[PDB]
């Protein structure tokens, strides 16, 4: 596409902002707000059409976690409610393979969900499939070779390590290698032929590092760490580079976006969001 989009997010409380970066003459725009603000929410775009996945408004009035899927047109500017999922699904991960959304883990209430579900747009429709081997919430998903990876999180107990890959011909998961640092809200998306994850926390520290799963060789190799320490961070990738949108850094919600570039294997500033959020969606279509 052209456009990084970011939706929702978190500042004191739960955000409705949807706003666009253009990364080719530095601007920012501000498109029409989410019906439901949401922090922990998951963007995907299928067929042009951004799509917000989950959540939870944390609001004075209270605090509802989402089972909505909700349908930005950029042509038309407008949100379009979607079929809900089987459940409320709060720092959830999603990937698309094939035109459908897959909704993986996150939380309601003190439920912390192994499930996965399956969204159709052509039918409006979703679909459990098989759930993961880990319950996972705060987890980072990637789509590589049409299979669906679903890496770190928090099982309710424990922060992990642990990744695991879903085979939909076979609708199976398997463990994959673990990676080598404990991520909970760590950024996840796809470079060439590795997974990466930048950033989250470990149960002591938000995280600037940033490792990289090649599917070939099955090993995790740490890449430049980011330079800013960063947990519920959003990512993307735009031409090649990855894009990491705001978090948290045990002190400030942070308005920084980084880029990864990764022939030169390094990070710089790109821009700044028009305020400090973590919990954001993020995804890449064209523009409005
Ligand atoms: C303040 O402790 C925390 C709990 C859960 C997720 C977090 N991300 N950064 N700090 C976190």
């Amino acid at each position: 596409g052209r456009l990084i989009y970011t939706a929702g997010g978190y500042f004191r409380q739960s955000l409705s902002y949807l706003e666009a970066y253009n990364p080719s003459n530095g601007s920012w725009l501000r498109l029409a707000d989410l019906q439901v603000p949401r922090s922990g929410l998951a963007g995907c775009v299928v067929g042009g059409l951004l799509y917000a996945v989950g959540g939870r408004n944390n609001s004075p009035d209270g605090n509802t976690d989402s089972s909505a899927l909700d349908c930005y047109n950029p042509m038309t500017n407008q949100w379009s409610p979607c079929a809900s999922m089987s459940v409320p699904r709060n720092r959830i991960g999603v990937g698309v393979i094939d035109g459908h959304i897959y909704a993986v883990g996150g939380s309601h209430g003190c439920i912390h969900h192994s499930s996965v579900e399956r969204y159709e747009p052509e039918r409006d429709e979703w679909h459990l499939v098989a759930p993961m081997l880990t319950r996972r919430i705060g987890v980072g998903v990637a789509v590589l070779n049409r299979l669906l990876y679903a890496v770190g999180g928090f099982d309710g107990t424990n922060r992990l390590n642990s990744a695991e890959c879903y085979y939909p011909e076979r609708n199976e998961w398997r463990m994959i290698t673990p990676m080598n640092t404990i991520r909970s809200g760590a950024g996840v998306c796809v470079l060439h032929n590795c997974i990466y994850a930048a950033g989250g926390y470990d149960g002591q520290d938000q995280l600037n590092s940033v490792e990289r799963y090649d599917v070939e060789t099955e090993t995790w190799t740490f890449v430049a760490p980011m330079r800013h320490h960063r947990s519920a961070l959003g990512i993307t990738v735009h031409q090649g580079k990855i894009y990491v949108l705001g978090g948290y850094d045990g002190h400030t919600f942070l308005d920084s976006v980084e880029c990864y570039d990764p022939d030169s294997d390094t990070w710089s500033e790109v821009t700044r969001m028009t305020s400090g959020r973590s919990g954001v969606g993020v995804a890449v279509t064209m523009e409005p």
